[PDB]
């Protein structure tokens, strides 16, 4: 376990980081009392809930749909029958809503309970509807499940490093869809982003979660802001990210 100083690559943001070689068992850690704490998972819940789908059959593939009924939507990626692959992308909302719907309750908590997924608390299924935002909400959008960093990376590390129960077919289509290119071609970086602002605290939860392979090694990370300014995003603390693996893990 290195503390390591990576604010020169956060840019004046207020945030952490952590990345783990499980192999050799090398945890790097930048700002250790934040990496511990727990915060809505926000869109990155969206690879736990892809790999829910795929194993209850909701979803089948990279193509699979869920049945687009014609709501306006102001994403104009949103308004069609989209494909996991595109949901995935797009981040859209009211696909992953209609997907967990479909599972019941006591499958999700056995599911999260097995991946230790934080404090997995689902208790507030509809999520924080005091936002006005009705079904455009759920207990992963700054609502009653909170993951800290540092446990992120262990659950992304037992899902793809084979130690759960996710069938290793559903384990590669989220790997597929979780690929992102970062214009160089010697490491292979995968991840999801997600935003959300704590009402509470005044902060923002944005987050980039993923892993990265470089010769043999591979890196489970998690890079999170919890910066006072709102124009801190998921896709802003991605770049960061991006930063880090290409100062650090090149
Ligand atoms: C998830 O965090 N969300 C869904 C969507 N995409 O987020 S991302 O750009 O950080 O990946 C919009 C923000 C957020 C939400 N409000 O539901």
């Amino acid at each position: 376990v290195n503390i390591v100083d990576y604010s020169d690559c956060f840019e004046g943001i207020s945030g952490g980081a952590i990345f783990c070689n499980t192999k050799n068992k090398e945890y790097n850690i930048y700002n250790k009392e934040l990496i511990e704490t727990r915060r809505s998972p926000c869109s990155t819940f969206k690879i736990v809930s892809t790999l829910i789908g795929l194993e209850k059959g909701v979803i089948n593939s990279k193509e699979s749909v869920m049945g687009y009924d014609g709501t306006d939507y102001p994403n104009k990626n949103w308004n069609k029958n989209l494909s996991l692959e595109e949901a995935f992308k797009e981040s859209c909302v009211w696909y992953y809503k209609k997907l967990i719907n479909k599972v019941d309750a006591k499958s999700v908590q056995n599911i999260l309970d097995d991946l230790k997924y934080g404090n997995c608390d689902i208790s507030e299924w509809e999520g924080d509807l005091k936002n006005g935002k009705g079904h455009l909400n759920g207990f992963w959008l700054e609502s009653s499940l909170q993951i800290s960093p540092k446990e992120q990376v262990q659950t992304m590390a037992k899902i793809f490093e084979g130690d759960t129960n996710f069938k290793k077919e559903h384990i590669n289509i989220l790997r597929d869809i979780m690929a992102i290119d970062v214009n160089d071609a010697n490491i292979n970086v995968y991840g999801k982003t997600g935003t959300g602002f704590d009402e509470k605290n005044k902060r923002v939860d944005a987050w980039f979660v993923g892993m990265l392979e470089r010769e043999g090694d591979t890196y489970y990370f998690a890079i999170k802001s919890d910066d006072s300014n709102k124009e801190i995003t998921g896709p802003k603390v991605k770049e960061i990210a991006i930063n880090i693996i290409k100062k650090y893990y090149s």
